[PDB]
């Protein structure tokens, strides 16, 4: 493993990542794969990074963070919502059996489904769409992750959820937190993590 990448690693550890099955994905996706050419350079770096289209590839300690609180095993049915680069998907994709991933602009869903095929992961299904509705047919799910803040929980995000299902969200506009949410017999428990800044969940429209 490269110098940057176990530069990358010990940094994540050092701020208390503590899932190594998490960190070996992270070490095994090629990041710079994800953002542009010109990004080459810093694409091992703990921060965000322009992607597409006004919307970024989120820090690699938020990508392992989340993905810590999922609680992930070889046999969980994913859902992602906010596809973006496909990053975080191929993370996913590494650790568990299936992932399904929603995008709502077309141009991004379209080049990160190339680049999972890409990198040799068959176990992604990818749908340009709205994920404020989630993806009721595939449905329910383990683990439910969202890249993007919604001001409020979406309820289909809930209600798509297994038993012992967890949902993992950044929520708010002008205070953010991630948030989690676990699914126990007739109750939801939602916790509260840290704070956070994300781009919005944006509702309806698809680009
Ligand atoms: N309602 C919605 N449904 C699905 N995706 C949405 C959405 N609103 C915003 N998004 C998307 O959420 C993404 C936030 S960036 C997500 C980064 C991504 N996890 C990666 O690794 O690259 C953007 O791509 C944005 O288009």
């Amino acid at each position: 493993v490269s110098r940057r990448v176990q530069a990358l690693l010990d940094q994540l550890r050092a701020q208390g990542i503590q899932d190594e099955q998490v960190l070996n994905a992270l070490a095994a996706v090629p990041r710079e794969k994800f953002v542009d050419e010109a990004f080459e350079q810093k694409a091992w770096d703990n921060i965000a990074l322009p992607i597409g289209q006004g919307q970024t590839i989120s820090q690699p300690y938020m990508v392992a963070r989340m993905t810590e609180l999922l609680e992930l095993t070889p046999q969980s049915r994913v859902l992602e919502i906010g596809t973006g680069s496909g990053y975080q998907t191929a993370i996913l994709a590494h650790l568990v059996q299936h992932v399904c991933s929603v995008e709502r602009i077309k141009g991004l869903q379209w080049q990160a489904r190339r680049r999972l095929k890409n990198l040799d992961l068959h176990n992604v299904s990818t749908r340009h769409g709205d994920g404020w509705q989630g993806w009721q047919a595939r449905a329910p799910f383990d683990a439910i992750i969202v890249t993007a803040a919604p001001p409020e929980i979406p309820t289909a995000l809930m209600t798509q959820l297994d038993e012992g299902g967890i949902l993992v969200l950044p929520v708010g506009e002008e205070h953010q937190y991630l948030k989690r949410v676990r699914r126990r017999g007739g109750e939801f428990i939602i916790d509260t993590v840290e704070a956070v800044r994300f781009v919005p969940l944006v509702k309806g429209e698809l680009a």
